[PDB]
C-alpha cells in the first residue's frame, strides 16, 4: 500500500499537544482492499532532540482500545529519560476509528459506554442490553466495524513505519500497547529495532478470559485496600477491620445501583461508582482518594476537590463515546465470544457471585456473544517463529489490570529472544517511565538505547 511521507505541522498551542508536530498517514480500511477507501491516522511526534545521538523512531501505542496513543506523547516526554528523549523520535498515534482517527458515534447511551463493567440484572436483562449496544453500533458502523481488529492496527503500524521512511523501528506499548507490540512483532517483527512491552496482556487471554480474571484481580485489590482504610479508621470512618471496610462500600455501591449519588451536579450511579473505585485501586497512590470519596458519599458529605477532579476527569466532559465503541470492535471482533447463554448463565451464578464486586460484569452475557460477523482471522498465535531480535517485558508485580502472570506467560511464549523485569513492592499499571521508578527506568534506557537485554530477568524493588 502506497505510504507518503508525512506533512508534519505545528501542533497549535491550544491543543494537548502544544509544543509536538502532528501529521495523519493514510491507512485502507481493508488492507485487503489497497484500492478501496481509506481512513487518516492522526499521529504525534517529539522529534529525537540530538541528531547526532539519534538511532531512529519510537513508536507508541495506544495503552487502551479508545485511548488516544497521541495523548501518551506529552506524558513520554514529562517523564522518559533524557538520553532517551535525546535519542528518539518519540512517535505516537490513535488507531483506526478512535481519538482523532475517524471516530465512531452511533448514539450510545452514557450507560452503554460503559458496557464493559455494567452491573447485570439477570442473563436475559443483560443479553438484552449488551445485544442493543451490538446492533446500535453496527446500525450506525457497521460498514467500518470488522476493520477495527488488534492485527488490522498491527498493519497499519507497519504503513505508519513505511511511511515514516524508516527499514527499522523501535516500539514501546502499556496495557492493550503491550498487545499490538507483541501482534506487531509477530506479524512484522523483521522490522523490529527495540521493542518495550510495559504492563503486559496476557496474549492467550483474548478476551473473555482476561474478563473473568479481572474479576479477581479486582478482589484481590480490594482486600489489600479494606485493610489499608481499616488501619485508618481514625481519618475515614470505615471500620477497623477490612470486611467492615468492605461492608461500608458494598452498601454504598448498592445504593447507588438504586439512586444515583450526586457528585458535583452529576448523577454517578453503581457501575461508574465501581469504576472510580477500580481505576483508584490500581495505584495505591491513588488510595487515598479512593478512601476520600468512600469516607465524603458514606457520610454524605463533600468529597475534596482534589478528589473530585479526578472524577470529573474520567466521566466529565473529556469523556467520549468514541473509545466505547472503539472497546467493542476490538474486544467483541479480535476473538468469537461464546454464544451460548448457559455459559454466561453458570458463570455469573458461579465465578461471578465468588467475585461479588465486578464478577457479574465479567462473567455475564456481553456483547461479544451476539456479534453479527464471523472473525476474519484467528487470535494472533506468538511463539518462537516471532523475528524481533529483542523485547524488553516491564511489569509491576503487583497490577490490578495487566497481572503480572501476563507478563510471565509473554515472557515464555517468546523466550526466544525476550527479558523480563519486575518492580517489587509496587501495586501500579503502566511503570516504565510514568512510575518514576530509577531502577526501572535506567534499565529500560539502557535497553533503548544499547539494544541490550538484561543478562538476566531482573527483579528490582521500588
Ligand atoms: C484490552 O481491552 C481492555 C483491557 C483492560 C485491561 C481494560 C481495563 N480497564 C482499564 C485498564 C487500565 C486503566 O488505566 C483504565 C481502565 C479503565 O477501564 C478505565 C475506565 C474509565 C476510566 C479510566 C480507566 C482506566 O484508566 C479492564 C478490564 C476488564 C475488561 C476489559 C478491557 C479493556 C480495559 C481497558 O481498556
Amino acid at each position: 500500500f502506497s505510504a507518503p511521507r508525512p506533512s508534519w505541522r505545528p501542533a497549535g498551542d491550544d491543543t494537548p499537544l502544544a509544543g509536538l508536530e502532528c501529521a495523519t498517514v493514510t491507512v485502507p480500511v481493508d488492507h485487503a482492499r489497497p484500492d478501496g477507501p481509506t481512513l487518516e491516522v492522526a499521529l504525534a511526534r517529539h522529534p529525537a532532540r540530538s541528531a547526532g545521538r539519534r538511532r531512529g523512531v519510537l513508536l507508541v501505542g495506544p495503552d487502551d482500545p479508545g485511548n488516544p496513543g497521541t495523548l501518551l506523547v506529552p506524558q513520554l516526554v514529562r517523564d522518559l529519560p533524557a538520553d532517551v528523549l535525546d535519542g528518539y523520535d518519540v512517535v505516537g498515534f490513535d488507531h483506526r476509528f478512535s481519538g482523532g482517527s475517524a471516530p465512531l458515534s452511533c448514539g450510545l447511551t452514557p450507560d452503554q459506554w460503559l458496557w464493559i463493567f455494567h452491573r447485570p440484572q439477570d442473563v436475559e436483562s443483560e443479553a438484552r442490553f449488551q445485544r442493543a449496544v451490538v446492533e446500535r453500533c453496527f446500525d450506525a458502523a457497521g460498514d467500518v466495524l470488522p476493520y477495527l481488529t488488534s492485527r488490522d492496527i498491527a498493519r497499519d503500524m507497519d504503513v505508519i513505519r513505511r511511511a515514516l521512511g524508516e527499514d527499522r523501528i523501535s516500539y514501546l506499548g502499556h496495557s492493550y500497547g503491550s498487545y499490538l507490540g507483541a501482534v506487531w512483532t509477530q506479524m512484522f517483527g523483521e522490522h523490529a529495532d527495540r521493542v518495550v512491552l510495559d504492563s503486559v496482556i496476557d496474549p492467550s487471554s483474548v478476551w473473555r478470559r482476561m474478563f473473568l480474571d479481572y474479576a479477581v484481580s479486582c478482589e484481590a485489590a480490594l482486600e489489600r485496600w479494606a485493610h489499608w482504610a481499616a488501619e485508618r479508621d481514625g481519618e475515614l470512618d470505615l471500620g477497623r477491620d477490612a470486611p467492615t471496610v468492605r461492608a461500608a462500600l458494598d452498601a454504598l455501591a448498592g445504593r447507588a445501583d438504586r439512586e444515583p449519588l450526586p457528585v458535583a451536579g452529576m448523577p454517578v450511579d453503581g457501575t461508574m461508582l465501581r469504576l472510580f473505585t477500580m481505576v483508584l485501586l490500581s495505584s495505591d497512590r491513588a488510595w487515598g482518594f479512593l478512601g476520600d470519596i468512600v469516607r465524603a458519599a458514606v457520610h454524605g458529605d463533600e468529597a475534596a476537590p482534589s478528589t473530585l477532579r479526578a472524577l470529573g476527569a474520567m466521566f466529565g466532559r473529556g469523556k467520549e463515546e468514541s473509545g466505547a465503541v472503539a472497546q467493542l470492535g476490538v474486544l467483541c471482533g479480535d476473538a468469537a465470544w461464546p454464544r451460548d447463554m448457559e455459559v454466561y448463565r453458570r458463570d455469573l451464578a458461579g465465578h461471578g457471585a465468588r467475585h461479588p464486586f465486578i464478577g457479574p460484569a465479567m462473567a455475564g452475557p456481553k456483547a461479544g456473544a451476539f456479534w453479527p460477523v464471523p472473525p476474519a482471522e484467528p487470535v494472533t498465535v506468538l511463539g518462537a517463529d516471532n523475528r524481533a531480535e529483542s523485547v524488553l517485558l516491564v511489569q509491576s508485580e503487583q497490577d490490578m489490570f495487566t497481572p503480572a502472570r501476563g507478563a510471565r506467560r509473554m515472557r515464555e511464549l517468546l523466550a526466544h529472544n525476550t527479558r523480563l523485569v519486575t518492580l517489587a513492592g509496587a501495586v501500579q499499571h503502566r511503570v516504565f517511565p510514568f512510575h518514576g521508578d530509577p531502577g526501572v527506568n535506567r534499565a529500560a534506557a539502557a535497553y533503548l538505547l544499547t539494544g541490550k537485554l538484561p543478562d538476566t530477568d531482573l527483579t528490582l524493588r521500588a
